[PDB]
């Protein structure tokens, strides 16, 4: 499924994820737009052999079990394929945990390069929420 910006901003609050770790909804809805083109189905091979899943690009060294990482863990307790869901409900609970894990949104390199000290609020401008 390819969101729309107001759709993701709307399912993502409703998914309890706006001011999680005192993260406003833009700033999620930015690094979804610059992990994954708001695209559940998105993935992307990490030179290391991992790989990234879904709208918020999980890693499998990591997050979810794809059963191709070597030495990897599964800390959200999933199947990588359950990110690529047209349902968030897999990435918003294991994003939870990520961004709880004491870097912040740090985590998502694309949120730290393109969102981080931005404007983030144009991301839900407009939008009935
Ligand atoms: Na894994």
């Amino acid at each position: 499924k390819v969101f729309g910006r107001c759709e993701l901003a709307a399912a993502m609050k409703r998914h309890g994820l706006d001011n999680y770790r005192g993260y406003s909804l833009g700033n999620w809805v930015c690094a979804a737009k610059f992990e994954s083109n708001f695209n559940t189905q998105a993935t992307n091979r990490n030179t290391d052999g991992s790989t990234d899943y879904g709208i918020l690009q999980i890693n499998s060294r990591w997050w979810c079990n794809d059963g191709r990482t070597p030495g990897s863990r599964n800390l959200c307790n999933i199947p990588c394929s359950a990110l690529l869901s047209s349902d968030i409900t897999a990435s918003v609970n294991c994003a939870k945990k990520i961004v709880s894990d004491g870097n912040g949104m740090n985590a998502w390199v694309a949120w730290r390069n393109r969102c981080k000290g931005t404007d983030v609020q144009a991301w839900i401008r407009g939008c009935r929420l």
